RNA sequence: UAGAUGUUUAAUGUUAAUUAAUUUAUUAUUUUAAUAUUUAAUAUUUGUUUAUACAAAAGUAACUUUUUUUGAAUAUAAAG
């Protein structure tokens, strides 16, 4: 079956940015988007655990660092 | 029956000098601010399918532990 990971190594880009292209764009990088807020995690009730989504979808999380890379550029590239 | 020729309330009423049966004459038709109806078997709601771009101001009902830079400090989501 066709995997994104074993494409990739066609493509030699990496794993976390061909995902990055079937996800939102706020999934990713550093745009404008609300996700619901029943993601945004709970406190610890007396009976229920606590809540966190960057442990309930570590898969959406801003790759902060891919942001870097492509749509921002550095202070060191125009001194 | 009943005073009288008809529109300025009667009260020691658990003596505001009391302590176990007060069984308290007490209420403004409407201008008040709270509730309850009636319209109401209602009007409106009803989620099985479309073609994706990035800023800022804008919020902060909000969380974060997890890789901001190789800049020290600072800050990275959410309307009107």
């Amino acid at each position: 079956r066709f995997n994104l990971d074993e494409a990739a190594a066609e493509l030699q880009l990496d794993e976390a940015y061909v995902a990055s292209l079937y996800k939102p764009l706020h999934y990713t990088y550093s745009m404008k988007g609300q996700r619901y807020p029943a993601e945004q995690g709970r406190t610890s009730r007396p009976g229920s655990l606590a809540a966190s989504r960057d442990r309930m979808f570590p898969l959406y999380r801003r790759n902060y660092k891919l942001n870097r890379e492509l749509r921002v550029l550095d202070h060191r590239r125009i001194s």
